[PDB]
């Protein structure tokens, strides 16, 4: 049933919540359907630069991705550091586009911050270097501070 694979590049966290004394040990957990993926832990850093790829199998245009940040405590429970979700459908519908041969830098669809989504700023779906890309800044919900910067890429699966 597979449509393809979505690469979620988790770039970094910005000003993440402090869940130890003075810092945190954040890792990101991403869920979609029954799939559950996580980045590595970055030690003692509220602006962790993960630059890390998570790969999800996609069977559905109508699916939502959930992202949760936790602070790893080796010898105890891990505290919540906020969560956000986002839609992939706009990305997916832009893939089915007749896109090929547009100038690099070309902005194709734009998703706007709403009371209902987690975007800290409008999300540009861009056609660069022969690939369709979506960049996101997600404002974490349920926490006193924190943002996560991610980028979507698509992998065809023959
Ligand atoms: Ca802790
Ligand atoms: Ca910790």
């Amino acid at each position: 049933d597979l449509l393809g694979l979505l690469r979620i590049r988790i770039k970094r966290g910005v000003n993440l919540a402090v869940r130890d004394i003075s810092s945190s040990d954040p890792y990101v957990v991403v869920k979609m359907g029954k799939q559950k993926l996580k980045t590595r832990v970055i030690n003692k850093d509220v602006n962790p630069e993960w630059n890390e790829d998570l790969t999800l199998s996609v069977t559905d245009s109508n699916l939502t991705v959930l992202l949760t940040v936790y602070d790893h405590d080796m010898f105890s429970k891990d505290d919540k550091m906020g969560d956000a979700e986002f839609e992939i459908s706009p990305y997916i519908e832009a893939l089915r586009m007749q896109l090929d041969g547009l100038p690099s830098g070309t902005i194709v669809t734009t998703v706007k911050p709403s009371r209902r989504n987690c975007l800290a700023e409008e999300s540009r779906v861009t056609w660069v270097d022969g690939k369709l890309v979506q960049d996101l800044v997600l404002r974490l919900r349920h926490v006193e501070c924190g943002e996560v910067e991610a980028q979507l890429q698509w992998i065809d699966l023959p």
